[PDB]
């Protein structure tokens, strides 16, 4: 099954600066802002599209990871497409979750993040808890990275 969602967030951070934090600097920022995330390591590729990363965290007192794939990036247009494709951190009911993100100009020099999310389910139902847990992880990452930029504009 495929379940699609759209989400929009406003930010006071300027678009290029927000995009940079959420892309170029994300691997450095994420362990600093999400306590359970220990490290991010590239396991395939060189950093360009097709690159797979392992995001290593502690869960229930043990190591765990998810696999993140970079699908596409278009820096001039502030777009970034990626997928969560495996690991213990991806719910067993899901083949993957695909994301297509954009950062747009917002009022007063700020930005609007828009994301399109597709849950690829192994069966034909998407658990509300599975959906909501994924939302909170992703939106939590967005807000924690934005919060870091807001706290540390000269990072
Ligand atoms: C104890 C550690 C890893 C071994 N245990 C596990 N590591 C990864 N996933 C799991 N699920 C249940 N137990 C584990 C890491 O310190
Ligand atoms: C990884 C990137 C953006 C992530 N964007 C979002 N991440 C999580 N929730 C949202 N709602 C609106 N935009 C988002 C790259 O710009
Ligand atoms: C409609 C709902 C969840 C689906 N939304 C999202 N699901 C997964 N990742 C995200 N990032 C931003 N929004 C989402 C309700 O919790
Ligand atoms: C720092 C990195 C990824 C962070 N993004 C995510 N990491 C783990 N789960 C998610 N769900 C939505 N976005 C994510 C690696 O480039
Ligand atoms: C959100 C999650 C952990 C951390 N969330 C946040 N963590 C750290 N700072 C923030 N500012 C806004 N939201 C956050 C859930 O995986």
């Amino acid at each position: 099954g495929i379940f699609a969602f759209e989400n929009e967030q406003s930010s006071t951070v300027a678009p290029a600066k927000l995009y940079k934090a959420l892309t170029k600097d994300s691997d450095e920022i994420v362990p600093k802002v999400i306590e359970p995330i220990q490290s991010v390591e590239i396991v395939e590729g060189n950093g360009g599209p097709g690159t797979i990363k392992k995001i290593i965290a502690i869960h229930d007192g043990h190591t765990s990871f998810v696999l993140h794939k970079l699908d596409a990036i278009d820096e001039a247009n502030l777009t970034y497409n990626y997928s969560i494709i495996g690991g213990e951190g991806l719910d067993e009911s899901l083949e993957k979750i695909s994301y297509e993100s954009k950062i747009l100009p917002g009022p007063d020099g700020g930005s609007i993040g828009k994301i399109n999310v597709k849950f690829h389910t192994k069966g034909d139902v998407l658990s509300e808890t599975v959906r909501d847990q994924a939302k909170f992880k992703g939106l939590g990452l967005f807000k924690a990275i934005e919060g870091y930029v807001l706290a540390h504009p000269d990072y």
